[PDB]
């Protein structure tokens, strides 16, 4: 069940998301999976990030799921479930701003 995973935080806004995780407190990588605004039946990953440029910031990635099944941000690397997708990127930062590490609080 996505529902239940505690970084699942449904449908909740992207300004919501940032007004979250735009905390002093969240290391890089602090991180929530929701609802998309703009895809139905899509989610979006958002994540902190902070550098000396930036400082503080969110970036959003669309996680998409196919009727085929997998789960993916690029479709050339997809899992079998949402869980193993967020598993993965708490191991590799890829393409992302930086590995998930830690859930937000609310």
């Amino acid at each position: 069940s996505i529902q239940a995973e505690e970084w699942y935080f449904g449908k909740i806004t992207r300004r919501e998301s940032e007004r979250l995780l735009l905390n002093a407190e969240n290391p890089r990588g602090t991180f929530l999976v929701r609802e998309s605004e703009t895809t139905k039946g899509a989610y979006c990953l958002s994540v902190s990030d902070f550098d000396n440029a930036k400082g503080l910031n969110v970036k959003h990635y669309k996680i998409r799921k196919l009727d085929s099944g997998g789960f993916y941000i690029t479709s050339r690397t997809q899992f079998n479930s949402l869980q193993q997708l967020v598993a993965y990127y708490s191991k590799h930062a890829d393409g992302l701003c930086h590995r998930l590490t830690t859930v937000c609080p609310t």
